[PDB]
């Protein structure tokens, strides 16, 4: 059973009763007892379980090789209650340039509970030992980060937890269960935006987390029945139908985005190109060991911010809009859209520099997107 | 402008484009940017904001006479949202009857964020100035309570908790914006599970949250933007149509919980019943003064839980089910279902008699569904 | 059991499986067989039968006392499927302002199919008989008729269709199944354009038919899953969910129809007023003896085209917009909406004058309609 | 503007008002009009037009190069509506293995409104010549055909039927848009029960139909306004949304295709293999030249009718059930399921034999598909 087929036949996603071969959408809140405390299929109230939930949570765990899934009402939900696993007074490590919504969720709310940040370049595992305090309880790292796709060892990062006590997390959402499984690396927690390549269509915000650990398994339950952030029955069956693509819209991505690199890197208008296939770029030994595939998020810098407005406007095929994990490929501009609260001189040394594109690669055909790239490069 | 003409043309539910008269559902994560920061409508993405979404916020902030709607994934996620205004080391007062989903939420999930919760009756409502800490910086009230209905004076609640300088909530499910108007009264937010009577056909999870004040506002914004349980977008519409039926259902109910307790009142196998209508009930006064109508929620006292499983099994017209505000007649025992945890000494002390028995009126015929309760109690 | 509670429990509405108090949503085009031709639950493709589907077929066969219902892309579906039932050379009777549509449909496709149409002025039902011809096969009536409300014997016209061989079809969409059960007058086949009261919410376009005849119910069975004009799943719920508060919303649509009446006939600017329920009306005694209700489609004269566009212009509550039986009142001027292509001269013989104004009454506070539309015919 | 691109960025699938890069749900039946006969933006009532489905319209018409598009609830409610286009008394010409619904509706229903059909052996187009009678009116031809994938010269039926004054149709459904545009070799029409490909995900029953004669248009538009077969926005958006992988799922498809003929022509328990790819197929050249990629849809021979199940029951990624162009590979047996109402002799006689098993081809892994029937067949 190779993975495309597991996609299609991996988790519960037919109907038992009748024989539907696609999960019923129960838009409903509550069930029938035949007896007091008597669930005729285990299920009493949709917060605490919903069946079409319920679906989206079996194929989750099953892409990840894990036990348990949860789905929550989007990506930050779910880190919210994976933060929520811990106490005032712990402390989490997480990678120096995690997701801005993550970084402000740690900073602006749970530290206003208690909760301790530091934030390290984990790109080198020592780094983390380092930042180990009595306190620390969590270590919490995506591996490609964005928007410069700096990829951390996750085996060693899954040792380095499992001995000093703590809770280990992926943030798997740029990688995707096809290509990248941390739990069968040793990690305890695996967790998704499925708003973006999970989803694949640009119309769920949802966020999936899957654990083999029994006891997290239950606190997550708790968490989420308890703060009720959960994933709606309409968006968990749009979820589950996007995921049967995701293998073959993955690899048209990852076609698409070995052509469009060997375009970037020879065109005069464009300097450094960040990505983990670059034989070149930090830890690409370590990403070919622990995944078999590549993330569509690329990044690479134009001359300035007239290049990249002008550049966005020369395609035709290359989107501006938020998010990634499209059909559609997108283009940003992560100094001015994601970055820009940061002052310039910071940015400048991040990296983010003003001329900074990020493009999400989509599934359209490859020539067009590589030949749209570079006629838009070739105007500037 | 009455009130079941505000249920109708109240709020912005319909579609200035196409000029549908239904709010379209947007059933997608993220928008085309014509140039860099311009929106066109003001939408981005769809965590953040989402027209279907904005719809049901608009009804909630009018049906409730505030300015800010907000829309949650569950009445517990929006009761969350709100708890998060505060900080560790902060206090907050309850009524001391909140609901089990809520009670919980603080005691095992905020306590371990330093929140600290008292509860209180606030029956008297200087039962809650001996309540105020140096810390205390929030008062969360419902009125009335589950099961037994307890009455708050919301005027007064609201003037201490302004005296005080603390921020005041009143969880108004059980009334809904139709009969009581907590922010009409100096109510600085209030909240409801939108999974009961506002959805009102027992097919959406869903909190609602409206308030006047605009930073509060802004705050709850940060807050829903960043830890991300927000309400879908088929969710929302469902929502802003069962909401369209409100003032039908809740006077149909209403007209049957009179009848109900008459009926409920002369038969001699029921002893004490509990809801606000009846004149010798604690506060009644009070929520006539704040109400102009009654909840649909009653409980009453048969014999024993020999009695009110029979009770149960002999109604035709009364659905052994989880949750309340359907448009069928739903029938719980409360000592088993909601309380069990709680040992049975401690039960019977705060009234949950193993006989307690609970109904959530629907909108079948008032007739029938008084026959029928009646003819089950006939039979022990 | 009075009609109020028949509508929350009536027909099967709940899932068996799981015990969902509402009818999943199957999403789904095929089912599973364990073995060739056995099917799990009697399902195997979704045009010839759908769970969901089959939900609103039961509430609609329930509500008006039939066995068997089917459910269709839109009323004129319904009626092109029972227009089907009949072969070239067959000859069928229709009153003589039938719906604009059907008589679309008859006239304009199923001519050209050689089926011949009579349209009858079937308020005096002798007017019937005579219309028979050797060849006819149906007799086909709506009751009340649209926009002026004529009202036809059904008892009688079931009588006739009985003794002369002929299918009786009552469209039965202004009245509902809540006020008007022509199958148990001896009509053999009822239908509806869910479209307007039943959806009940602007929302779904549907049509349903039911009958108790097991050859005419096989019949139409085979013509649906032959021409394939099936309500989809999500349609089907939401007619389910709408049909709930049918009661609700027809009695509070029949109070403002009173009222509103008693207004429009006192008031100087209205000349002729048309509803079932003035004591002067044609058929007014045939109407009370086959209803215990009224439709909220009432059509009114004022003096032109001018003032039929102030009267809109002023009104703040009616909303000028296609279709009836909306939770909003809607308002609309038949001469230069649906009936534009008769000429000037044949509208005025027909009483369509160009300032008969119809409104359909909404579930807007009794009040608010009474005075809004009486202060804006003052401003004429 | 490769094939791939096509599928993402042709037609109107995004929201001009707000940006949604997704066709919002238009769940509503009827649209506010500014003033008597002003449109805001040309919609009016929903069964007439729907935004939603207005935009699965677009993308139908774009991907067949026509210019207008038609959405109905199924496949046969579009072969319906298209066979309404002609009178009582004019001649069809269809391919004499059409599918068992299309041969239906024509013999069971059309013939009873007057309209002849000949079935005809179209493989040889100098068949349809000798057929046409002074009264025929249309050329009906699928290719390939169901289940043993016979193949027609579209751009010589199309000649012909010009020729004589017909109305071209092709029933283009098991070839997609993506491999076969019969409007570009000269048909008039196109239609597809997208409830197979287009869809993709055995979630929607529905057909779509396109066509580039703006006088054809015009009738199909009159008649789908007219009998109301329409498709609902739900299906429309799900439509949509499945159509954007067609490109990837068709690719996977063909992949597994053609190593899966490899292999049952290689295995001794399989007889004769029907698909267009074989060299030696009938008019395999005739594809080739009208089509740039295969059906999905494979038949094939086992000794009888115990093989058969023994075949279906051994596979452990062949799922049983109706329909075709799912996501999942299904297999069934026509002699029983599609064909067991022809006598025994006739079947065999077509070559419709005991053996003959019918799979359609999905999207799991091509490696694990062939494998997976081959040690199945293993086991005969
Ligand atoms: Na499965
Ligand atoms: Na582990
Ligand atoms: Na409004
Ligand atoms: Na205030
Ligand atoms: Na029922
Ligand atoms: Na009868
Ligand atoms: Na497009
Ligand atoms: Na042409």
């Amino acid at each position: 059973s190779n993975k495309k087929t597991k996609l299609i036949h991996g988790g519960h996603t037919t109907d038992d009763y009748t024989g539907a071969v696609t999960t019923p959408i129960y838009q409903t809140s509550t069930y029938l007892q035949d007896d007091i405390g008597d669930l005729r299929q285990g299920y009493e109230y949709s917060r605490t379980a919903n069946p079409t939930r319920s679906s989206v949570e079996s194929v989750i765990a099953t892409l990840e090789n894990g036990k348990h899934g949860f789905a929550f009402s989007s990506g930050v939900a779910a880190i919210s209650a994976v933060v929520m696993l811990l106490d005032k007074g712990d402390h989490i490590i997480l990678n120096s340039d995690v997701y801005g919504g993550t970084a402000r969720a740690l900073t602006k709310v749970f530290t206003r509970f208690g909760i301790e940040v530091d934030f390290v370049d984990t790109t080198h595992t020592d780094s983390i030992v380092q930042a180990i305090r009595p306190t620390t309880k969590m270590l919490f790292i995506e591996t490609p980060s964005n928007p410069l796709l700096r990829v951390t060892d996750i085996k060693k990062s899954a040792e380095i937890a499992k001995e000093h006590g703590l809770i280990s997390v992926v943030d798997n959402t740029f990688m995707t269960p096809y290509y990248q499984n941390p739990l069968d690396l040793g990690i305890d927690i695996v967790l998704h935006s499925a708003t973006k390549y999970l989803g694949g269509h640009s119309d769920v915000v949802a966020g999936l987390v899957a654990t083999s650990d029994d006891k997290l398994a239950e606190r997550l339950a708790f968490i989420s029945n308890s703060t009720g952030g959960i994933l709606g029955p309409q968006d968990s069956y749009l979820l589950v139908r996007g995921i049967k693509t995701l293998g073959l819209r993955m690899e048209q991505i990852n076609r698409s985005v070995i052509e469009i690199i060997k375009m970037l890197q020879a065109h005069p208008a464009v300097q450094q190109v960040f990505h983990p296939s670059i034989e070149s770029h930090l830890n690409h030994d370590v990403h070919m060991a622990q995944a078999d595939g590549h993330t569509g998020v690329i990044a690479f810098e134009v001359k300035n911010t007239e290049s990249a407005k002008q550049l966005i406007k020369a395609t035709s095929y290359y989107t501006l809009a938020e998010s990634l994990g499209a059909v559609e490929s997108l283009i940003s501009v992560p100094a001015l859209m994601t970055h820009a609260s940061i002052p310039a001189d910071i940015r400048a040394k991040e990296g983010i520099t003003d001329g900074l594109v990020r493009i999400s690669v989509g599934i359209e055909d490859t020539e067009d997107l590589v030949d749209d790239l570079k006629q838009a490069l070739d105007t500037l």
